[PDB]
């Protein structure tokens, strides 16, 4: 049929006007480069050796970091969707939906640093996701096993009976009602109902006493009784202790339980606490998504999962649906493995003073990584096949081995062999609640593949990045979704502390994975990875390895300016042709890096300066942490991680005053190649500003010991090489 | 008058600032921190006397713009003893307090007392000073 | 006038974004032959580099639209005027 024969997708390749000279010079600063490292090798400094080696090593590994950054983007390209097809095709009016099931996966740990009024906007937006209520499941993981929890989601479940049908009714986005009230776009434009008005205040209404209940739950939770908590009914509370706790699963909606204002049905919301034990590495994040796959596929069984984090909600409703346009392809979805979503926050400053907004790789690294194999999985909005998370190959590229690889629990076994989902037809609905609870104990993870194989896997902080890995080492591919509206929004870092905390955390994780087996340098040769997926591994894990030649650099003009030396023999006409036709090609390829890839000028300098920040001061650390677990067994705001910064930035002012003394108020005459070797160091401070824009500015703060330390080591410094 | 119901909510609902004006002009998210069951509907409610409120206060600054022929009357017919800002007697006048009125939830509220020195020609007055000392 | 022939509008912006680039490659040849190479007595070329800069400076605004945001141009017409700079420029060094 014509109608069959047409995509549910399809791939735009970036135009060729536009992908040309990218290529052409892209090959050509290549050309440069290779000249460039000519010229600066067989030509040294006599009196400066030592500087010109430190410098000379320097470039060489700034050469290589930018040749394994630029060769995974040769061919990016676009993907578009078409949802009219995937209703004319699935979901025909009439007719039953024949669209597959969804499980929906949101992981809290602890209410009271994460504020429940969040997970209940994430709740409250997964709930009205435009999907057929009977084909999508919620699943809410609370590591922290707190009553707070239970009882702030038995309020959403009552809340979502108003709140869905209203938004369903007047086709509300985004469905989360404090980001919906709290827009300041015009709530009347396309508006045709007649009965908007009243119903949207009265649910606005009922929306602000709700966030008053909450609120009163909040604060009745803050302080825990003597004999424990306590429940509704008179029982006590099962998790009164946080590590030593058995297994509870709770189903507030759904099938049987209760309908809503309109007397239809509501998505089912299960809460789930594994069982946690003394003595039990629960492997947080990662143990927690296993346990909630298990349950899921126990209960629901579901045959896509997506990953929601508690502080994303998800801001398109239609967003399921663009999944399934991929997911149910007779042809494609067979061999993907996941959909990725781009990642958006709320909240963030104009000039997105953090780069919290991260343009610069969510819409070029991103982009050019769809167009080989499929993007990185990385943090949250993530469409995962259950085929792929349990270990098998690409379609379309025993029961005792089966015991050995997902665990004892047959009914599990029986519900993995669902290609379409659904609970298998050989299996008792009464006997349910008992497996899912069965399946979290803690000691199922025993002689089994759950870590190491299938599901998430352990041994590393990042396990995002692993699993994905894992996956593509297989022969999987994935795709990128970029919808018109973006499908999932967060909450951005407010301050700088987290942010650095956060890129350490990254940071570690990287390092761990490269000290791992799982290496991509070493691992997975089998023929399934591709070379340029291979060379992307490789850059995102050794990435944060080129902390060392920055600090150097950075350092190097300060030095230059306490000594007397310079790294350039002797200016001439051909190395200033070099250097100029080098900085020119660098210009150039950034502009059509911004030309292809839509990013302002703005957001891509203030994505380098927290490159810059970034690589001296957290990566630097990362580094020493590794070298430290290598050599030694020892391990760790926190107020050491700017002494390398904010003893660089004062190096560099102190180098700038003392060569400014010495060779204009004292020497003057032929000062020689000042101007430069000023122009290094006002390119490190501008690069290192943010620093001292917050240390001498407002609605910022430093404790005294850093500060004291970085100004004895910085003293320390320039008398040791003042003196040698 | 507007007292005996601005005094008693927030009271209750430990609402800071005590100005209404400042109070209802703030960005800061009002539900915050906020238990009590019956928030909302007081809130509108006393939103809704205060905006009344303003309007009367208004209407009385309009109304007292343009000074009366035969000078200034009170509201029961007896002329107003301050016509002349540079001659008039002592007035003490007490509003709320002990005995007087009770606000909504019964209570009684502190005492309001309007003084206004006597004034005459030839007298120099201090201004704020000796305002203070009386 | 003279014929009967008539016509966003991508034709409008190319006189002034190529003459806005016309001024700087001029501004980088100037300063390029006048001091990195000449030296000595450049002259009057502290006017000469002021005046391009009132110009630059009257024409800031479509150098910010074309590489700031909120904005936008075909790459048509980004070719045209770079390809008519860069025959203006060939034509006043030959000449």
């Amino acid at each position: 049929m014509d109608e069959g024969r047409q995509p549910l997708w399809r791939k735009l390749p970036i135009s060729s006007s536009r992908i040309n000279p990218y290529r052409i010079i892209i090959v050509l600063r290549i050309a440069i480069l290779c000249l460039f490292f000519h010229y600066r090798i067989l030509h040294p400094v006599n009196d400066a050796y030592a500087l010109w080696l430190t410098s000379v090593i320097c470039e060489i590994w700034f050469a290589v970091s930018w040749i394994f950054d630029q060769f995974p983007k040769w061919s990016p390209i676009l993907r578009e969707t078409y949802l009219d097809r995937l209703s004319l095709r699935y979901e025909k009016e009439g007719k039953p939906s024949l669209l597959a099931d969804i499980d929906v996966f949101v992981s809290t740990v602890d209410p009271m640093k994460e504020p429940p009024l969040i997970t209940a906007n994430t709740v409250l937006s997964i709930l009205a996701v435009d999907y057929p209520v009977d084909k999508v499941a919620c699943y809410v993981s609370d590591d922290g096993a707190a009553m707070l929890t239970f009882e702030a989601l038995s309020e959403t479940s009552e809340f979502a009976r108003k709140w869905v049908p209203f938004c369903k009714k007047f086709c509300i986005e985004p469905r989360a009602p404090e980001w919906y009230f709290a827009q300041k776009v015009d709530y009347l434009k396309d508006k045709v109902d007649a009965t908007f008005i009243r119903e949207r205040r009265a649910i606005k209404r009922e929306y602000e006493e709700f966030k008053v209940r909450i609120n009163a739950l909040v604060a009745l939770a803050q302080k825990v009784p003597e004999d424990g908590w306590t429940m509704q009914d008179g029982t006590p509370w099962p998790g009164n202790n946080v590590r030593d706790h058995p297994g509870m699963i709770q189903v507030f909606l759904g099938q049987n339980g209760v309908r809503d204002i309109e007397g239809n049905e509501l998505p089912r919301l299960v809460y789930v606490s594994r069982e946690k034990r003394p003595g039990y590495d629960h492997h947080k994040k990662a143990g927690a998504m296993n346990a909630l796959v298990r349950v899921s596929a126990i209960i629901t069984n579901a045959p896509y999962v997506l990953n929601v984090d508690c502080d994303h909600y998800i801001n398109n409703s239609k967003a399921l649906r663009e999944a399934m346009c991929f997911m149910m392809d007779p042809t494609s979805g067979k061999k993907i493995c996941y959909v990725q979503f781009p990642q958006r926050f709320d909240g963030i400053d104009r000039h997105d003073r953090y780069s919290n907004r991260n343009v610069v790789f969510f819409d070029i690294n991103m982009k050019g990584l769809d167009g080989i194999q499929g993007p990185i999985y990385v943090g949250t909005g993530c469409v995962f096949r259950r085929q792929a998370f349990y270990g098998y190959d690409a379609p379309t590229s025993s029961q005792s081995k089966f015991e050995k690889k997902f665990g004892q629990s047959s009914v599990f076994i029986a519900s993995t062999l669902l290609e379409d989902g659904g609970v298998p037809k050989a299996a008792s609905s009464a006997t349910l609640l008992k497996e899912a609870i069965h399946v979290i104990s803690c000691g199922y993870e025993d002689k089994t593949e759950w870590g190491k194989e299938v599901g998430w896997i352990y041994g590393s902080v990042t396990e995002d990045i692993l699993t994905g890995f894992k996956m593509h080492c297989h022969g999987w591919r994935s795709v990128y979704c970029m919808p018109k509206r973006p499908a999932f929004k967060g909450s951005a870092p407010i301050n700088l502390s987290d942010r650095l905390h956060q890129v350490l955390r990254w940071a570690l994780g990287s390092v761990e994975i490269f000290f791992s087996r799982h290496c991509p340098i070493w691992y997975g040769y089998g023929g399934g990875l591709k070379s340029l997926e291979r060379f992307s591994y490789i850059n995102s894990v050794v990435y944060p390895l080129t902390s060392i030649p920055l600090i150097a650099y950075c350092a190097l003009p300060a030095v230059c300016l306490l000594t007397g030396k310079f790294i350039v023999p002797e200016i001439s006409n051909y190395a200033s042709i070099i250097f100029m036709a080098l900085f020119i090609s660098i210009a150039a390829t950034g502009i059509l890096e911004m030309q292809w890839g839509g990013v302002g000028i703005h957001d891509w300098w203030r994505n380098e300066q927290f490159w810059v920040i970034g690589g001296a001061s957290s990566h630097l650390f990362a580094l020493f942490q590794g070298l430290l677990k290598v050599l030694a067994g020892v391990n760790t705001k926190w107020t050491s991680l700017l002494i390398p910064p904010l003893t660089l930035l004062i190096i560099n002012i102190i180098g700038v005053i003392v060569g400014v003394s010495d060779a204009i108020n004292n020497g003057y005459d032929s000062w020689g190649p000042l101007f430069g070797r000023l122009f290094f160091a006002l390119w490190v401070i501008v690069h290192l500003y943010p620093f001292l824009k917050g240390v001498m500015g407002k609605q910022e703060g430093v404790p005294t010991i850093i500060l004291v330390w970085a100004i004895l080591l910085s003293s320390i410094l320039t008398l040791l090489w003042v003196r040698i």
